[PDB]
């Protein structure tokens, strides 16, 4: 069995190995690189996602999210709250001023302790879930705007046709903003592209792992528990890699700079943080193999995880016996 240990792996595909989108991701699962959770890919020096990035600043986050936390260093939930609408100028001065600028530091490894250590004590504001693209309509390869759509996906494993559509969504970050533990929507992949600015630290754990995770988030969230089986939907819990080694969860972490990518895989749990002002991309994807997870993902019908209009159908094919329960959740 490749990369028994469940690593992460870092792929470095040439020009001609970058063509095919879907050829590369089954290359990887080759190697043993979705066993982690995470990898990443460092595109060709041939290739670029647009030109420059000098002309963003117009770009409309309409709910900036200010991320507030509560708990302790280690272990807290955060909240969003919702703030007035800016442009990516205003917000990329807000991330750079005194109160939200990142520290002075030696390495990402202090970065990372402070990071541990003082997040809660801030709220850092997020644009994140923005609908939208960066890469340029002439850019071919590794196009998260021209991915196959996972309808499509599903209709060509399955034979079903379903409604829905599968578009990207670009995430605006500064210092201390913070993704919660999670894994996607139906368990899916995800890919992140890092267009710009400063870096983003991700943990993950090994989709062979992901119980331990959530049997210690069950202990750690104990109301949170209580109140939905599947909690961790609701993308709000922080645990750190300190209380994750005192738990012996597995685990592991990697940063991802700007240029990169990183391939998140079913049931693969991650979470993590932003060093300073950046600007992500990321879409949701299938391939053959996810149908089997698709079909065993967890899901919230609490009422808080509220999520797409394509999730349904998704729910509704795959799990026919969960999807009445999950729709009165969803209304
Ligand atoms: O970049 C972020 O804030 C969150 N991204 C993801 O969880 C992802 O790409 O799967
Ligand atoms: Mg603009
Ligand atoms: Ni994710
Ligand atoms: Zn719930």
């Amino acid at each position: 069995a490749q990369n028994p240990n469940c690593n992460i792996m870092i792929f470095h595909p040439t020009k001609e190995e970058f063509n095919d989108f879907d050829k590369y991701i089954a290359y990887m699962e080759s190697q043993g690189a979705h066993r982690a959770g995470l990898a990443k890919i460092i595109p060709p020096k041939e290739w670029k996602a647009r030109e420059t990035y000098d002309n963003i600043s117009e770009i409309l986050i309409a709910t900036p999210l200010q991320q507030v936390a509560s708990g302790r260093a280690g272990v807290f939930t955060q909240y969003h709250k919702k703030k007035k609408a800016m442009t990516v100028g205003e917000y990329r001065h807000l991330a750079n001023s005194k109160k939200y600028q990142t520290p002075p530091h030696q390495n990402f490894e202090d970065l990372e302790r402070k990071y541990w250590k003082n997040r809660i004590y801030n709220s850092p504001i997020y644009g994140a879930d923005i609908s939208g693209s960066l890469f340029d309509e002439n850019t071919k390869q590794w196009n998260l705007g021209h991915l196959g759509t996972i309808q499509d996906l599903l209709e060509k494993e399955c034979g079903v046709v379903i409604e829905g559509v599968n578009t990207p969504y670009l995430y605006f970050g500064m210092w201390k903003t913070t993704f919660a533990w999670h894994t996607e929507d139906m368990d899916l992949y995800s890919i992140n592209y890092l267009h710009l600015g400063e870096p983003k630290t991700w943990y993950v754990v090994p989709p062979e792992h992901g119980q331990r995770l959530e049997r210690l988030a069950r202990e750690l969230f104990p109301g949170s528990s209580r109140g939905c089986g599947a909690f961790l939907r609701h993308k709000v819990a922080l645990i750190s890699p300190t209380v994750l080694k005192e738990n012996g969860i597995p685990f592991n972490r990697i940063t991802q700079e700007a240029g990169e990518f990183m391939v998140t895989f079913p049931y693969g749990y991650h979470a993590g943080f932003n060093h300073g002002f950046n600007c992500a991309e990321a879409i949701n994807f299938a391939t053959p193999r996810w149908i089997d997870y698709g079909k065993m993902a967890s899901q919230c019908s609490c009422g808080e995880a509220r999520v797409t209009f394509s999730m349904d159908a998704f729910v509704r094919i795959l799990q026919p016996e969960r999807y009445d329960l999950w729709k009165r959740g969803q209304d």
